[PDB]
Order: C-alpha cells, then structure tokens, then sequence
C-alpha cells in the first residue's frame, strides 16, 4: 500500500500545477461520467451530529474499488480547523487489496472545481467572461481557478459575510494578471448582471443565498455548497425556474437543492447530456442549475489520477496497513508474536 | 491523526498477549452492547464481486465515530494473499478530525473472537468443555483460544479441507498444554458429542457444512464463517431447530444464515440478552445459534481499545493525513504551492 500525505499531495499539486490539474481532472471526471452505467454506484453513509456529518463515499467497476471519508463541520473555522477533511483509498477488486491511501481535503478541492468545471463546459453559454462566487472560503481559489483557466472567466464578483475571507481570495489569486477579482457588499451586488453564479458558502442549516429576484436570463448556477439534508443555498422557486442537472440523483433528492421540492420535480442527469443523449441547456435565456452535493464517482476519479501522476514522479511511500503476500495466508496467529 | 500499522500491532497484541486482549476487549464489548440504543447504526455497504466483497463498516455515538474497510476473498489464499485485510479509523464527531487509523486485520480476528466468547457466555451451557472447529485458516487461533482461556474448553476436535490447515492450527497452541487440539477427518466426525461448533470456513456461497443430523441437544454453534448474500454454512433446518441470536438485525437478516429462513422467522437481539431484556439459552436441551456475520459496533469498541493501549505504551507514528489547525483554515489554497 502507498501513502500520499498532505506535504506529498502538495508537491504533486504544485509540480502539475493546479490549472492542469484541475484541467485533467475535468477530462478524466468527463470520461469516467460517460462511463456511468459501468460502475456500482451507491449513495454515500451519512452519520449526522450537532455540529456537523462525516461521510463515507465508495464507488466501484470491475476493476478498482474506492472511497472517501469526509467531514463537513461549517463551525470548525471558529477552532482553526477545516471545515472540510478526507482522505481515501484506491482498492483492486479481485484481491481487495488497498493499492493507496491518500489525503484527500487538497484533492477533494480539486475535484469539486472539476466536477463544476465539466458541468459548466456542458451547460453554461459558451460566451460567459463574469461570474460570481458568493462564499470564499477554502473552496474558492480552486472554484475561481477552475472557471478562469479553462471556461474564460475573465472578471469574478466575490462575496462572503466574512470580509477577511474575500482578501483572502483576492490576494492569493492576483498572480494570475488575467483575471480581476472584486469585493461586493451583498450577494444581490455581487450576481447583478453575471453569467455563472457560484456558491460554495459553509452553513450547515436551510439558507437561501440565492433569491429569484437575482436570476437573468441565460445565467447558468453552480450551486456547490448545499449537499445534505437541512443544508441548501437556493430558494425553491429559483429551482423551478431553471432546468436543473445532477450527479447521483438518489443522493442529491435527499442532500441536494431539489430536496426543497416534491419528490417528482423533474431534473435532468448530467451523465446522459455528456454522452448527448439528453439535452442539456435548451436556449440562450433558460436559466441551468448544477444541483452539486458531490458524489463517490469523482473521488474514484481524482484517486485514480493522483495514482497514476504520483508514480510517473514516484511520490509516495509505501506502508503497512495490511498484509501483503506471505508463505501461509491462513497463519494470522503468527503475527502475534512480535514484529 | 496517529498510525497503527501491521508490525506495530503485532508487537502491542504480543505485549498484551492474545487471550487477555481477547477477555479485555469482551468486556469493553459487552459494555458497548448495553448501550446499543446509544449508536447511530446502519447496516454495512457492501460492493460485490465475482471472487469477493469489499465493505464499509460505519458506526457513530455522540463522541466517537468508527468505520473498518474489509475485504473477504475466500480464493486469496490460493494467491498467498489473506482472505479477510481490513483496516480502520476512529474519529472526533464534533470536528470530524480521525484521531486514529489502524491496521485492523490482526484486531478483526482478535474482536470476532471475542465477540464469539462473549455470545457463547450468554448462550451456551456453563458446563461446556468440548467444542468442534471446523474452518482451521486465519480466524481459527483466535476462536481456538478465545474458549479455551475464557470459556473452560478443555478439547477442540478441528477439520478443515485443507490438512495443512489443521496443522498449523495444532502446532501454534501446542504451547498451551491445558488445551488438547486433535484432526478429524470429517465434519460430522468432528462435531459428534461436542458442546460448541465454530465454524469459519471460507467458500462464497451455500454450503451446508452442518446439517440437521448432525445436531445433538444442548449443542451452541457459534456460525462465524458466513457472512454475506449467498455465503452461509449451516443447513436452513439446523435453524429451525434453535433460538437463534443475531448482533444487529436489519443486517444479519441479509447477510447472515437467516437468509435462508422467513423474513418472520423469529431471532433474539444479542444486546437485549446481555441487558436481561429478553432469555439466552433457556433450557439445558435447547440448540442455541449465533448467526454471526459481523457489525462495525464490535470494530468501534477494538479501535478504542487499542488506541488506550498503544497510548500509555507511545505506541502509533504520527502521519499528515489531513490538515490540523492552521492560521487561516479557509486557506487550503496555501497547500498547493508546495511543502516548502
Ligand atoms: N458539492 C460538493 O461536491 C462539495 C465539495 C466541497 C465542499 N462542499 C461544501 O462547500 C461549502 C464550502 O466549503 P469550504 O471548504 O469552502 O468551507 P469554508 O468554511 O472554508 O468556507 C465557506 C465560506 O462561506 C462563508 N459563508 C457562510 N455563510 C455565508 C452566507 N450566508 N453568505 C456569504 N458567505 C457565507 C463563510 O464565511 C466561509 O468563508 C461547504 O458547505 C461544504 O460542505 C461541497
Ligand atoms: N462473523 C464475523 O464477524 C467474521 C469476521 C472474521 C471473518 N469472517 C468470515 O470467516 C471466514 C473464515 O475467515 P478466515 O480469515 O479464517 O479465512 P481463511 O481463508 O484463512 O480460512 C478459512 C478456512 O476454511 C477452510 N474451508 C473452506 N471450505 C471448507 C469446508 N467446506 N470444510 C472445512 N473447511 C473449509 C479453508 O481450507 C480455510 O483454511 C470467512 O468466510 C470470512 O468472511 C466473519
Ligand atoms: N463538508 C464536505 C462534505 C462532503 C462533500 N459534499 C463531498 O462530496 O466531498
Ligand atoms: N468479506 C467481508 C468480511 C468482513 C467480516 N464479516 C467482518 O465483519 O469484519
Ligand atoms: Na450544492
Ligand atoms: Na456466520
């Protein structure tokens, strides 16, 4: 079994570049979507608390196993901790065997802007240059990124209640000279006139950051940061004003936007627009909503890449988290002797 | 987050030694039980396969948070790989942070065995002495010892196919000179006049290693082997014939030998016996069951277990599996321009 910590992860990020990565990602999370009929798809365990959840989130083929352990505790940042952490595992199907271990809070970033990314490629107007990113906080750099570097977002309107959080965001971006990022004073300022809105704010309640007095024609909404029960950002109506897409949709009718709506609201899979089986935006003045909670697929995907890009760089190290081949299988006892 | 890997609990289970950490952890089991109503518990996701399944075995209180991966191949021996390879995390509920993570395939042998003695204290006459083990691969020492230690089993009668199995079951407790352990050359040789039968074979699918005629009155079996869709060993009608006692319901009914039985076939929650709430064994001629296939409450109670044990030892190497506390935990950004 191989480890990818944190520090590894970071250097693995770091040598592609999270543009790449982020490009790639979407690439690979585009063919392993249109794949979608291929893999043991269940929705993920969730165990609830007081203050937040912890998930568990497999995904399989024939072949490779995987699945992500991850927290979502909005009220962690008050303790300086993430309000999102995972972690993951990579298996072979035949064997069982765990092939890697590996961080996942870094990657788990870099799979959301991807998944929002292929999403947006599909469904947004193809002449979208202004976004707006309401929430900036862990997930945003890569959000921002993810938009400007490959969907030519040339101008962001960010908003988040906490000021400190939008400086944040604004100087670890400004390297990137193509793209300029501004402060609003509300959420209303900060949509006005935008073509792609994206949330990624952290409340752990029913909240609606997006009304239907804010949605314009053609707008497309890449709603991220609601994914459980009791846990949205859009106001129901904005919904039924919109063709809405998802990821698992037994998963998102219970933690996505759509949970606010009758069990029977119609919504579109995006698998089936990416393989063009399904129409995804049908005009230039519909609005589109990417219903995003995430989902174990796109875990399978990020695993399989960091995999793949760690061993080209031979990152890693190798650990003993279970037993490998030995002379007699069956001879567990001999291990309580000792190492 | 800190690591407990292979080599690392094989010294601390040497340190501790087998039979006590099997009775210790009992103990912390049946404290767990009784407060059953205290979990969030959820029957276990499973992916199967052609030649196996990989689970997730989840379990949450208002503190700690547990899950094990694991595997079960029964062809991996055949590959010199072990059938079951499994692994864990114990985690802080109100930040999500995983405190610990731990190699679980020693410690799943090791609470499976002590999950099989503490149903056996409940459920099988006081006044056993001989058991048959059929099934003499990787969780058969644990087994072996679990009732000899703790539950007065003075002879084990063992049968596996495999001949090197029984084998290398004899020659590991030969040491143990209280206990005699001797091959049979058949199952219904081995189980003939025996207070207890454990069975843990490895076969994915139905087999019938115990059929009605082969039980006696008063007999316990303790059916650890079979634990999942399509993989069972005892013969449905051995059921007919006994009280059967499962770990969590809702699950056992579909992965354990009930399978087989009604959906209204009556079964007796092990939690509700060690709470008083309901009869183990209630008569000296009865045929007791524990329909036993697993449940993440039994790795919940090892996790924390171990992790008291490998504290007071300095036991466990601190890895970066995700990130601490940090200046400005709304930076992850900050993560992607290197480790230096
Ligand atoms: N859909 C997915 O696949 C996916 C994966 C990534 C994370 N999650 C969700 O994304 C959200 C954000 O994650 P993160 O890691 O960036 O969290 P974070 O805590 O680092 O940042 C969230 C930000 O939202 C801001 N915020 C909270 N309420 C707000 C409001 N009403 N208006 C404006 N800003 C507000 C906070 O001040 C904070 O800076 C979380 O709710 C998380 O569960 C979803
Ligand atoms: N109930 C639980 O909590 C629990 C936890 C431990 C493992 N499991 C199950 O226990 C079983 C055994 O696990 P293990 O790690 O010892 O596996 P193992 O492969 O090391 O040993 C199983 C043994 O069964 C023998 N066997 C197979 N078919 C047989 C038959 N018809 N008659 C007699 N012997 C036969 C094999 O030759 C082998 O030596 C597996 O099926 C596994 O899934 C259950
Ligand atoms: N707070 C993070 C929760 C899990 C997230 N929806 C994901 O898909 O990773
Ligand atoms: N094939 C998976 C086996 C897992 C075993 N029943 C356990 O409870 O650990
Ligand atoms: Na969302
Ligand atoms: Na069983």
């Amino acid at each position: 079994t191989y480890f990818i910590d944190v520090p590894t992860m970071s250097d693995l990020v770091h040598d592609i570049g999270v543009a790449p990565f982020i490009g790639e990602l979407a690439a690979a999370l585009r063919d392993d979507f249109k794949r979608w009929q291929a893999f043991d798809k269940s929705a993920r365990v969730a165990s609830h608390s007081e203050v937040g959840v912890i998930e568990l989130m497999p995904v399989a083929d024939k072949s490779r196993y995987a699945f992500k352990y991850v927290n979502g505790h909005p009220a962690n940042t008050a303790r300086n901790l993430h309000t999102v952490m995972a972690f993951g595992v990579l298996a072979d199907v035949d064997s069982g065997y765990p092939v890697l271990l590996s961080e996942l809070t870094i990657a788990t970033a870099l799979r959301t802007a991807a998944t929002s990314l292929m999403a947006a490629q599909a469904l947004a107007r193809p002449n979208a240059r202004k976004m707006a990113l309401i929430g900036n906080g862990a997930q945003s750099e890569f959000q921002a990124l993810a938009f400007h570097k490959h969907l030519g977002i040339e101008e962001i309107v960010a908003y988040d209640t906490d000021p400190l959080a939008t400086a944040k965001l604004i100087a670890n971006l400004k390297e990137y000279s193509g793209l300029t990022i501004r402060r609003a004073s509300s959420v209303a300022e900060a949509v006005k006139g935008v073509d792609i809105i994206t949330t990624v704010t952290a409340d752990k309640a029913y909240a609606t950051i997006i009304t239907p007095d804010m949605l314009e024609p053609g707008m497309h909404l890449n709603a991220v940061g609601g994914d459980c029960p009791g846990k949205t950002e859009l106001h129901a109506d904005v919904l039924r004003n919109a063709r809405v897409f998802v990821e698992y949709e037994p998963q998102t009718r219970i933690e996505g936007e759509i949970q606010q709506l009758p069990a029977d609201f119609p919504v579109v899979d995006l698998w089936r627009v990416l393989r063009g089986e399904t129409e995804g935006r049908q005009s230039d003045s519909q609005v589109t909503v990417f219903d995003s909670v995430g989902f174990a697929l796109e875990d399978y995907t990020v695993l399989r890449y960091v995999l793949q890009q760690a061993e080209k760089r031979g990152m890693g190290t190798k650990i003993d988290l279970v037993p490998w081949v030995e002379d007699d299988p069956k001879d567990l006892f001999s291990h309580t002797r000792g190492r």
